[PDB]
């Protein structure tokens, strides 16, 4: 795996770029992203400062939210990115405005997944996965520069907010949705993400959250009495990518119970299809894979996924039934970027068109810049050979 050799695959390279070109593509894509024209092209504002320096957020242009996912993917990109500067206008405004730090409230320890940019929440609750991000990213922030102290100690407030991940207790209270009463972040017994902490649906997972690549990381650095549930929760997510990813295509659904079929949210009942959340689940077991070496499974489902994708060339939709069907939309550069990460697992050469066509895009403008922009921008940092796993001491 790259993390025992420190020698990251440059799939651009191996499909011909040069270096230089390669580290244009990035920048240009930071770029755009960050401190591109604001009404086209820019996903992250600058908003100020507070006592800790600086605030800024990545947001969702089309609803005008925040979003906990976006914060989390900031980070991670500006920490492998070696944006300190960055990162840290992002935490803080994350943990400032986002975090909520009531031990009575029911999403004590979570961040909101959606809030306005005034920092008012439309929901308390977590998108899981973003924590799972934030973690990582803080360790990850610990490893290349360090510990300050306060917010900016990085080692010390994943720690704590990801024993709170699994330690949390269920709460009862007042919500800006009304009240709730909430739970833990993993499922005690199964070591599993869930899709929501809200009580009324906690039993549930997302194969799109399972972050096995990240919970080896967790393995190795967290508090010490929740190490070997970090472990069993990486075994325990290779086996769920098998059971949840469809034999043939590869595909796999939005949303998930804990034995790896398909959940139909009563809310979103087409949650059982491959839809947005579900693009990624791709990056999450190959990034896995690259990694560590320890799902056998993932070069087959990397290559079934890709030759699954090649049926599509020219009608690629970006809506699917998990045997294939197409249930509509065209192509999306989210999807695309995802599907190029495949690469970092994929045996099959076909790998590389599709980091070939993640080479040919362009950063996303316009009203669905967010989801297609921090996607994009990951997978070009995984696809170069600089999204790295930086362990802290
Ligand atoms: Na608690």
């Amino acid at each position: 795996g790259a993390v025992a050799t420190g020698e990251y695959r440059n799939l651009f390279a191996e499909i011909g770029k040069s270096e230089i070109d390669i580290q244009r593509k990035i920048d240009e894509a930071f770029q755009h992203l960050f401190y591109g024209d604001a009404k086209d092209a820019a996903v992250y504002y600058q908003a100020g400062g507070n006592e800790n320096g600086p605030l800024a957020y990545v947001y969702d242009v089309n609803s005008n939210d925040v979003r906990s996912e976006g914060m989390s993917y900031g980070m991670m990109i500006t920490v492998q990115m070696d944006k300190k500067a960055e990162f840290d206008a992002i935490w803080n405004w994350a943990k400032t405005y986002m975090y909520q730090d009531s031990p009575t409230h029911p999403a004590f320890g979570y961040f909101a997944w959606s809030m306005r940019r005034d920092g008012v929440a439309n929901d308390d609750m977590p998108a899981p996965d973003g924590e799972e991000y934030f973690v990582t990213a803080l360790y990850f922030a610990a490893a290349r520069w360090g510990n300050g102290e306060g917010i900016f100690n990085y080692q010390q407030e994943a720690d704590t907010i990801l024993s709170r991940m699994r330690h949390r207790q269920v709460i009862t209270g007042p919500t800006n949705r009304g009240v709730m009463t909430a739970t833990n972040l993993f499922h005690p017994e199964e070591a599993q993400v869930r899709f929501t902490p809200d009580i009324n649906n906690a039993d549930h997972t997302d194969a799109s959250y399972h972050l096995p690549s990240f919970y080896e990381i967790w393995a190795r650095v967290a508090p010490q009495e929740d190490r070997a549930f970090w472990a069993k929760a990486a075994d325990v997510s290779r086996d769920y990518f098998a059971k949840a990813a469809h034999p043939v295509t590869a595909l796999t659904p939005d949303y998930g119970n804990f034995d790896g079929t398909p959940w139909a949210a009563s809310w979103r009942p087409e949650s059982v299809d491959f839809r947005y959340d579900a693009w990624r689940s791709v990056m999450n077991w190959s990034m896995d894979y690259a990694w560590w070496g320890k799902d056998s499974g993932a070069p087959a489902r990397s290559d079934k996924l890709l030759a699954f994708f090649e049926t599509q060339e020219g009608k690629m939709n970006h809506l699917y039934s998990l045997d294939g069907k197409p249930l509509g939309g065209g192509p999306t550069l989210g999807l695309i970027s995802m599907n190029a990460t495949a690469a970092m697992a994929a045996t099959d050469p076909r790998w590389h068109n599709f980091v070939e066509k993640l080479w040919q895009q362009q950063p996303p403008t316009g009203q669905y810049r967010y989801y297609d922009g921090v996607l994009y921008l990951m997978a070009l940092l995984h696809c170069a050979g600089e999204y790295k796993a930086w362990i802290p001491d």
